[PDB]
């Protein structure tokens, strides 16, 4: 077990930084900070705006 494999290799490091900001700024998965960082050509001010936006509900704020 525990094991990485990896298969396509282009842009994945910088990536997850930016996954990493949504992941601790929002507080969402990385798979999660992939797909809106996917759809905001890898920008995390975007992601985070449009996540934000699109779903603005923590666990227990007010």
């Amino acid at each position: 077990g525990s094991s990485g494999s990896s298969g396509g290799s282009a842009a994945s490091s910088a990536l997850k930084g930016l996954i990493q900001q949504f992941t601790t700024i929002t507080g969402a998965s990385e798979s999660v900070g992939k797909h809106m960082l996917e759809a905001c050509n890898n920008n995390l001010e975007m992601a985070v705006t449009m996540f934000l936006d699109g779903g603005g509900s923590g666990p227990s704020s007010g």
